[PDB]
């Protein structure tokens, strides 16, 4: 079983990577957000 | 086994902190998103 | 070591739980993206 | 313990399907951002 155990740590980092990748993604989204919203009010 | 069952353990620790960042990232999007649109919209 | 594999399952799934709301969440960002851009297009 | 097992291979592949899809929504997303942006911004 040491051979699906060994399987599932690597495959449970590889898919902690694309979720990392994720979270820069969506920390640009919100500063995007919040220049969009600056272009709409008054200043 | 036992040193593989702590990997997991580990992982899922840290991907727990990571859905908590995607979480919390998303409700100030979504915040963002209806702010704007409420901004192009007649009121 | 069954007891620590249950209490992995246990929290994979209550964390896909919140994986499967966070999709949600993304589908309505998604449309109020085109809604907002469509305000900004001349029709 | 191999019945435990095969429940977190299953699990993982679950998530790994979630995954894209937020990967793939975020995609749509940003360049939505992007557009709505230069929209509002001089060109
Ligand atoms: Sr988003």
């Amino acid at each position: 079983i040491e051979k699906q155990m060994d399987r599932v740590v690597k495959e449970m980092r590889r898919q902690l990577e694309m979720i990392d990748k994720l979270t820069t993604r969506e920390i640009e989204q919100v500063e995007l957000l919040k220049r969009i919203y600056d272009k709409l009010t008054v200043q």
